[PDB]
């Protein structure tokens, strides 16, 4: 059985979402060395306690994804489930209290019309490349992890992502969250991921297209994460899908915040839906089988660090379990027993190979 790394998947998911959010107090700070210190004095990662660190809005629309695919249920229609995700992204603004939920992300919720003909859509906007799609997105790969299903997978990442980023650097961030938990789902090499998804880009072009809306927008902005993916995989020396990945001989904490800021757009690494899962993969590919590493690298910076650790800890949940992972980081988290039912769901539905009736 693989249910466990299903359960790990949400809940480690969430709790990175915590821990790099630490109630709002790491973004006071902006900065690694600072934060890395503060850890120190609470005793280190293993030592601590999230029963008073609030999960963020990333978890929270992580489980509204996550609750809409189990509510559509086997072989749903995907107007149905369209409908389903729309719904639960308006509603979950709710739950919003003390969370610092994103601008696109607010704005576009409250505009969705649940129910109404293709009443889930929304214009194109330069201004829709932030990280709230790809934050989100993870459990649709967790649904949806058959090679037979992954046109599904592609169609079902970008409409979720574009229900509030209807930008490629926006939704094309939910399409990485979604494929690189499919792959982790599959035991893919980690180092093989980055191929994996510069291969699938012609075919989420395909259906931006075929789809047809705002085509012109979507294709002409098109090469911004491209650009970012490719440059970021060379700079590794996993372009090829089949080498282990090389590192800078200096790369401390000081290092990765010069770095992550160096791949993001506005100065604050994380904060954008290119660069969000790739600052995740980065983590993911340095620490192997180590939560702490992990931790270190997508929880602990000075950029957008709930939303980076968000994606992080859903990857290596599905790798790993909860395998060297300080109870105490988890057990009395926020929404824990929630979490761990919706990842019995969602096992029962992906675990499945099923076929959905596309638009
Ligand atoms: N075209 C673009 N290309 C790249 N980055 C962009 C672009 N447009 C905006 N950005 C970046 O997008 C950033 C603004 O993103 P926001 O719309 O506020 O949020 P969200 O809806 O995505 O929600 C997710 C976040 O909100 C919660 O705090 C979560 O923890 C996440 O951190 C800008 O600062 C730009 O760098
Ligand atoms: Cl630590
Ligand atoms: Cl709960
Ligand atoms: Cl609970
Ligand atoms: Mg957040
Ligand atoms: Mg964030």
């Amino acid at each position: 059985g693989g249910m466990e790394k299903y359960v790990a998947a949400m809940v480690l998911s969430a709790a990175g979402d915590a821990l790099g959010y630490y109630n709002g107090k790491w973004e006071f700070l902006q900065d690694g060395e600072k934060i890395h210190r503060q850890l120190a004095q609470l005793g280190g990662l293993d030592a601590l306690d999230v029963g008073r660190w609030r999960v963020s809005d990333d978890t929270v629309m992580h489980l509204a994804t996550a609750e809409a695919l189990v509510e559509a249920g086997k072989a749903p229609k995907l107007t149905q489930l369209y409908y389903l995700l729309a719904k639960h992204y308006q509603d979950c603004m709710e739950d919003m209290d003390g969370r610092a939920p994103g601008g696109a992300s607010v704005h576009n919720a409250m505009q969705l019309k649940p129910g109404k003909p293709n009443g889930w859509r929304i214009p194109f906007n330069s201004h829709e490349g932030g990280c709230g799609a790809a934050m989100r997105a993870m459990c649709i790969g967790l649904r949806f992890p058959h090679h037979s299903q992954l046109d599904t997978l592609i169609q079902v990442s970008i409409e979720s992502g574009r229900m509030t980023h209807h930008h490629p650097t926006g939704y094309l961030g939910a399409l990485a969250s979604a494929l690189f938990t499919a792959y982790a789902v599959n035991s893919r090499p980690p180092l093989q991921w980055g191929k994996g998804l510069m291969e699938l880009l012609p075919e989420a072009k395909k259906y931006i297209v075929q789809s047809g809306y705002f085509v012109e927008e979507n294709l002409q902005h098109w090469s911004y994460f491209q650009t970012k993916w490719e440059n970021y995989l060379k700079l590794r020396g996993i372009l090829d899908g089949e080498s282990a990945p090389t590192f800078p001989e200096s790369f401390g904490v000081k290092e990765r915040d010069q770095f992550y800021t160096s791949l993001s757009y506005s100065g604050w690494g994380g904060s954008s839906g290119h660069d969000a899962p790739m600052i995740a993969y980065d983590a993911v590919l340095a620490a192997g089988d180590s939560w702490k590493e992990l931790a270190h690298r997508a929880f602990f910076h000075g950029g957008d660090s709930d939303s980076t650790a968000a994606i992080a800890g859903c990857w290596w949940g599905v790798m790993y379990g909860f395998k060297g992972v300080s109870p105490s980081n988890y057990e009395k988290l926020e929404y824990r027993n929630r979490l761990e039912e919706t990842a019995r769901a969602l096992y029962s539905l992906g675990s499945k190979e099923d076929t959905v009736i596309s638009l």
